[PDB]
């Protein structure tokens, strides 16, 4: 009931973040520290972090053949031992495999070779009764290293690794010849061993870090229970793949969210701040600011739909694009915000040119415009092909923006029909195609949604979205339970 938890990952908010990996390692650890657990978080050191200080400790790392010197940097924040791994590989201005062999390996050193006394309830070295939590493919090998170098020599013999899937898209697939360079024994190859692109003209044998992580761990997790059930069922498409393997007993837990970065009553990028009681009036003001900034007609009576996402197949921008003409029979505005694959940037931009004064694609990275979007939109459209958990819909609800979303993964868990958003049904997993029947669903659900905007019932929805606890308090008790089931 009083465990040492060590999280490892390639990202760590606020220091580093791109997807929901950063977010999770930002907020979940402290929430577990608040519950009376000693909690560390190791991730690389990509820049010279102001708040992070040199601890003078060093291990030397066996990667390929090059012996490598890493420095440990520290930072005790929100009841959390936050540890960064220093090396010129990370400090940048195939090589990716060396970088993260570094991370995995170092992470195995920090629980033993560091004196951390900052905590009023725990002292000195973390020890060897550790629960490791590995996040994404970048830390897949950790369990293997631990079995390779520590458990035969009688170290960490009680320990347990849990492995968490944040997104099945990126698996760490490497040429199989490169295996030796992990300096892991032969008994662990078969865990990495992978047939990529089966029965397609680019079928090739590969080393797969995510697969290693999953097979070698004592407990496998992902970021949503429905998605767990999607994976256990073999709906498991990473888009540019099928199934991976026969997954089993995977446990899903819905992510919380950084409720301080995203907080309509304190946000500083938006025109009007608010809570549930003042949301209707303030969102109207944000909506008119937003119309102004997007060069669309400024009018609060026009319902405004927003898409915000990486322009990748996963998030269905092509499906979003296809539905615009249908939606354009209605009196609505659409604002899209994302970057990625240019054939998509090209699609949305063509959509702006065809319907000016009605559609605005902002292909650009713009954190501040995203808050404004979130505060001013009436509906957020999330036509995803797959969605492990999602952050966008959580962010929406936090800002009282209900979500019209595809019925997959985390969206099924977090978005309730008629209470906090509208389900479109499940879209075709066949990423390359845009099924016309899917285009039909998306437009239909968006027509329902906007037809509700303005009615009193819509305002209840807004209130519903804003009354939810979307912090980590609730999810952290779910994690705690899973980690306690692990014996140690």
């Amino acid at each position: 009931h009083h465990m040492n938890v060590v999280f490892v990952g390639a990202e760590m908010a606020p220091w580093s973040k791109t997807g929901g990996l950063g977010d999770v390692l930002g907020g979940l650890p402290p929430a577990m520290a608040a519950n009376g657990h000693r909690v560390m978080v190791i991730s690389p050191r990509y820049d010279q972090y102001k708040d992070a200080w040199d601890t003078s400790v060093v291990a030397e790392i066996k990667v390929a053949d090059r012996y490598e010197r890493v420095r440990f940097f520290h930072c005790y924040k929100r009841g959390v031992d936050r540890v960064f791994i220093d090396h010129p590989s990370f400090l940048e201005k195939k090589d990716n495999q060396m970088r993260f062999s570094l991370l995995c390996q170092a992470a195995l050193e920090a629980p033993r070779i560091l004196n951390l006394n900052n905590n009023p309830y725990f002292k000195g070295t973390y020890g060897e009764d550790v629960v490791f939590v590995c996040n994404d493919w970048h830390t897949g090998p950790l369990a293997s290293y631990l079995k390779n170098n520590y458990q035969p020599n009688g170290i960490y013999r009680n320990a347990k690794v849990a492995f968490c899937i944040h997104n099945i898209s990126y698996q760490g697939r490497f040429a199989f010849e490169d295996y030796p360079e992990l300096n892991l024994s032969e008994r662990f190859r078969s865990s990495f061993d992978f047939i990529d692109g089966y029965d397609t003209p680019v079928e090739g044998r590969k080393i797969n870090w995510m697969k290693a992580g999953i097979l070698e761990a004592d407990r496998v997790l992902t970021v949503s229970p429905y998605y767990a059930e999607e994976l256990i069922s073999g709906i498991a498409r990473g888009c540019e793949l099928d199934n991976i393997m026969r997954l089993t007993g995977i446990t899903g837990i819905v992510n919380g969210m950084d409720v301080s970065e995203w907080d309509p009553s304190k946000d500083k990028y938006i025109t009007a701040k608010y809570d549930a009681t003042t949301a209707i009036e303030a969102k109207a003001l944000n909506k008119e600011a937003l119309q102004a900034e997007a060069g669309l007609p400024v009018d609060r009576k026009i319902p405004l739909i927003a898409f915000i996402g990486r322009l990748e197949e996963q998030k269905g921008p092509d499906v979003m694009a296809a539905a615009i003409p249908e939606l354009m029979q209605e009196d609505v505005q659409i604002v899209l915000l994302g970057t990625g694959k240019k054939k998509f940037e090209k699609l949305l931009k063509s959509m702006e040119e065809k319907y000016p004064g009605k559609v605005r694609a902002v292909v650009k990275f713009n954190a501040p415009l995203a808050h404004l979007i979130m505060a001013g939109a009436d509906v957020l459209a999330v036509p995803s092909r797959f969605e492990p958990c999602g952050l966008i819909q959580l962010q929406g609800m936090r800002y009282g923006t209900p979500c019209a979303c595809a019925s997959t993964g985390g969206l099924v868990d977090t978005v309730i029909e008629g209470k906090t958003g509208f389900h479109m049904g499940r879209l075709s997993v066949d990423c390359k195609v845009v099924e016309p029947s899917d285009v039909k669903k998306v437009a239909a659900t968006l027509k329902r949604a906007i037809k509700v905007v303005g009615t009193p019932a819509y305002e209840e929805m807004v209130r519903n979205c804003m009354n939810q606890d979307l912090s980590w308090k609730g999810p952290a008790k779910n994690w705690e339970n899973v980690l306690l089931g692990l014996g140690v």
